[PDB]
């Protein structure tokens, strides 16, 4: 359980395959990065480009600078921006588009709080790579859509046309079940707003920021469980008997870090005590000694290795041990990651990670990128851990 070693694997890691790997993506004909690359490893060069993978893309080169000051990586960055600036930001309704073509053409048109949050983290994260306050006026009218147009007395409203007329939230929805009340979605909005915050310290910001929090503590977790709802209607009654332990175990270390910001101290104590909880119950519940399961949708458990499960089991491991210095946790962590190099990194040449293995450990037929898979879980993975002290 040498810290100093784990971290130095995982920088260089970062630095020997994840950055590389990401850089070759780099579409110099027609912006952006290339949009889908298949299990075979065949670059669909002409492939649509999805805004989620494009903002995590941002992020991600953005934070390897913030950590590594690599002016190549905020190079990286600058070119993700101006794909967003240029093709993603709707010129005529404002936000963010779902996906447009290879050329930046619109291709779906509708507008999602998931995309528009990407959106803010990614941006937010450029403005402090870059020192360009644009990325940050951008950022901010994000925000002020997402709590102008989306929100309501319940959360957001997750899916809209491209003009901001509420849609049904079937981009978010899974196992047959149209959710209007994603943990995913509201998630990712608490996750942006405090990458908001932390860099523009505005009343408006940091009362959003604990509005949310306070919807995770209040309807979101099932208190005593460890276990947040997953699919919900609009009053936040789930659909289908759900437990996602990727989204517990992420949402544990990201409710603590939006903890840190947190002025009520009754609020901060409470977000401590339930981000503590979930990474008890899931270490109990999900974790085999070497890896992370995935979800058990009504009594079916998934036993598949997902990388992004994964990725966040060792950030999510690594923050409770910091917080209780209980061994079992960097453990777990360090163990996971040992499972990761072992059956997910890829070896084949100039790759990257794998999607998954299955319960038996074979690799599953899944792409390497897509609008789903890209540098922002397995690279904060190792961002995360080489920023921490
Ligand atoms: O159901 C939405 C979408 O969820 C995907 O898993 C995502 C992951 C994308 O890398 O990032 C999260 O939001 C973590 O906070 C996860 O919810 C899943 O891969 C994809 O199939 C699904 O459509
Ligand atoms: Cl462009
Ligand atoms: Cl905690
Ligand atoms: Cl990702």
């Amino acid at each position: 359980m040498d810290i100093t070693r784990f971290k130095e694997d995982l920088k260089a890691h970062l630095e020997e395959k994840i950055i590389p790997f990401w850089q070759s993506l780099k579409d110099d004909e027609f912006g952006g990065y290339y949009g889908y690359m298949d299990f075979n490893l065949n670059i669909d060069r002409k492939a649509q480009k999805g805004c989620i993978l494009n903002s995590r893309i941002l992020w991600f080169f953005s934070a390897c600078y913030n950590v590594l000051k690599s002016e190549k990586c905020k190079e990286m960055a600058f070119h993700a921006f101006e794909f967003l600036k240029n093709k993603f930001w709707d010129k005529e309704y404002e936000g963010l588009f779902w996906s447009v073509s290879h050329k930046g053409v619109p291709v779906d048109v509708t507008k999602h709080v998931y995309v528009q949050a990407f959106g803010i983290y990614g941006l937010s994260e450029y403005y402090e790579a870059s020192g360009d306050e644009e990325a940050l006026h951008m950022a901010k009218r994000l925000f002020e859509i997402l709590e102008t147009k989306c929100k309501r007395e319940n959360g957001y409203t997750e899916q809209f046309e491209r003009n901001w007329q509420e849609k049904e939230n079937r981009f978010l929805s899974e196992n047959g079940v149209i959710a209007s009340k994603t943990m995913n979605t509201h998630l990712h909005v608490l996750e942006s707003y405090t990458n908001l915050y932390r860099l523009l310290k505005l009343d408006d910001v940091y009362e959003a920021l604990e509005w949310i929090v306070r919807l995770f503590v209040d309807k979101i977790y099932k208190k005593g469980t460890g276990h947040f709802k997953v699919f919900c209607d609009d009053n936040w009654n789930e659909l289908i008997k759900a437990v996602s332990y990727g989204h517990d175990i992420e949402a544990s270390w990201l409710l603590d870090q939006a903890a840190k910001y947190l002025k009520d101290e009754k609020l901060k104590e409470e977000v401590e005590k339930l981000a503590l909880e979930v990474a008890q119950i899931t270490l109990k519940e999900a974790f085999d000694g070497q890896s992370l399961i995935n979800e058990m949708i009504e009594d079916r458990i998934d036993r598949s290795k997902i990388w992004w499960v994964e990725a966040e089991t060792v950030v999510g491991f690594f923050n409770a041990y910091q917080k209780t210095k209980e061994e079992k946790y960097l453990d777990a962590a360090i163990k996971t990651w040992e499972f990761i190099k072992e059956h997910l990194v890829d070896r084949r040449k100039n790759s990257e990670w794998l999607w998954k293995v299955n319960e038996d450990l074979e690799a599953v037929n899944m792409p390497i990128v897509e609008q789903w898979k890209c540098p922002y879980h397995n690279g904060r993975m190792c961002l995360e851990i080489i920023k921490r002290v």
